[PDB]
């Protein structure tokens, strides 16, 4: 509806799209519920930039993304359905990650703040998230 | 992957569908993340039939199955792609239901082992959960 609007409505802006850091802590899947509800998708990372505009703007504080497995034994997908690069995760993954602890691990949170900031955690982990809508 | 081959895995079959009964509890997502694991979804309930099955097989214990809502204020569907028909569901609802207590019950489960059993629950509950493979 505009990027003044969207501002103004507490969402955050960056390269053409808006995103929404929750106020308060959800498991994943109800975080991503939320997101549905707010014409969103937990948030993708599409590229180095939005990396880093996404591990700042977290604070230091470990957020919900929208990296999950296609089931409990699946490779990585983006939820809002972009294409996840193999590769350039490796980037973006915390060093030792994702190391699916306890085989409970199959949703993904920035927890830290550095360019390597994704964790692998159990789903049910209750934190903040981020919304994603394009700028359409 | 054949009839007998599936129950003799601990599947259940009937009438064209397999159908796995959870041994742990789990909560609507992670339950769904461990259907699809085992090439399934939670399951979607498509006549009175399948209803039946599926209540008398539950045992009185609270079983998730794979009715969600579009977000946290959307519509509900079936997370296996199956078309829900709301004036059908109005008889498998236990009365007075969904109420959406809070506004935070999203997803649906076989809560008692009656015709109307469908209750609205907060999809972090964790319960025994039904997955549905399609016979074919
Ligand atoms: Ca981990
Ligand atoms: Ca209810």
């Amino acid at each position: 509806a505009g990027i003044l609007e969207m501002v103004a409505r507490g969402w955050k802006y960056f390269s053409g799209n808006f995103y929404y850091f929750s106020r308060t802590p959800k498991t994943w899947y109800s975080a991503e519920q939320f997101c549905i509800s707010r014409k969103a998708h937990l948030t993708s990372v599409s590229s180095e930039s939005e990396q880093k505009f996404l591990y700042k703007a977290a604070d230091g504080i470990p957020h919900w993304i929208g990296l999950t497995k296609a089931g409990s034994e699946g490779d990585w997908y983006w939820v809002d359905q972009t294409s996840f690069n193999k590769e350039q995760s490796r980037r973006f993954w915390i060093p030792g990650e994702p190391n699916n602890a306890g085989n409970n691990e199959h949703c993904a949170n920035i927890r830290v703040s550095a360019l390597k900031c994704w964790n692998d955690g159990p789903c049910d982990n209750t934190f903040l998230f981020i919304c994603k809508r394009p700028y359409v």
